[PDB]
DNA sequence: ATGAATCCATA
DNA sequence: TATGGATTCAT
């Protein structure tokens, strides 16, 4: 596949030129191995599209899961503990699982356990390929890369998405690469927290 | 319903407060007066329903003068052309987009209910959609000024638990945006947690 | 009886 | 026509 656009946030590719030099060369080659062709197998049965054979999510995923474990992205999870309480919250954001629990419950105040996994990081690098709905890359940027951004599992994050071109020949209502981009520099300037690298793809 | 907790995100209640009091007022008296039992269902879990209760807010607010509204924009690959663009009008950002010779792609973001520029979701469903309400569609209104302050109605883990698996809880979302930082969402929020 | 995948009711 | 959420479909 193609590399059409990348979106350098917080200056994330740099830092990963700098300090994990083979990550961005092994991301470009991953993708650029990838056949989207031999992933374009989903025959519609929108009342929209009628019969057309549109490239495959599952297909695609699968794609991509068989080209990173191959290289060595594992699975990884972060545990924590969530309160109501918003002083809590900010006391034990950098805590380890264990203590945040224990400060908690020594207030008073019960704790929740909770938690987030991906199933692609590597080097303190944590890469997410989505082609779905929209809410799941909002989730993926503002939970998941932060959630290992700020228990310091991670120090960027990746998404790789499809471009418009890509989207518009798949099932309707998937988030593409210019929108999401736009949701995110919506945010302002430093926002996320956590440096990422976004990724727009195509055949 | 019992409204549990609530938190003012960039002091967006006060916010209301003081420009809205009648808004504030208004979306106490309407959780209150919803019947949880009334949104029960017969399935078990690995209980409330997710849909019931959502009609049965909707049918308050839109009684109430709560109205779906919907706020357009053009997006594009371009980041510094999508910067220049943001405050701007939906015809002048397509405008200003293709005349530096990018394409320009029509989108939109779409809520039920708003009232005097407040919008509220209601928000019963899986994980990912309040993250998407608070960073994507909060956010879109706002910046296109058309909402000064956003509410997000969510149950207490009280009231998760006693649902359908995967849906987010009051304790955990508040945790998500506490974690983003001081000030961020840029929009100012009001966050409720409710339980029967 | 969940999480995805994917269809489609409106503005 | 694109989004938001409804509905359908593999576990």
């Amino acid at each position: 596949m193609r590399i059409v656009e990348v979106y350098s946030h917080l200056n994330g590719l740099e830092y990963i030129q700098v300090h994990l030099p083979h990550i961005w060369e092994e991301i470009q080659e991953i993708i650029v191995s990838i056949d989207a062709e031999a992933c374009r197998t989903k025959e519609s049965k929108e009342k929209t599209k009628q019969g057309q054979i549109l490239y495959s999510p599952v297909a695609l995923n699968e794609a991509f899961k068989e080209k990173l474990e191959a290289k060595g992205w594992k699975e990884s999870r972060t545990n924590y503990y969530v309160t109501a309480d918003p002083k809590l919250i900010r006391e034990t954001l950098s805590l380890e699982p264990e203590e945040q629990k224990k400060v908690i419950e020594a207030a008073g105040k019960e704790a929740l356990k909770s938690y987030n996994q991906t199933d692609f990081v590597k080097d303190r690098v944590a890469i997410e390929v989505q082609f779905g709905k929209y809410s799941f890359v909002a989730y993926d940027l503002f939970v998941k890369h932060m959630a290992f951004y700020v228990s310091d599992k991670i120090d960027v994050g990746v998404e790789i998405l499809p471009m418009k071109e890509l989207s518009k020949e798949m099932s309707s209502g998937i988030s593409y690469y210019e929108g999401e981009l736009y949701n995110v520099i919506r945010q302002g300037r430093g926002v996320p927290a956590v440096p990422l690298v976004l990724i727009g793809i195509a055949p």
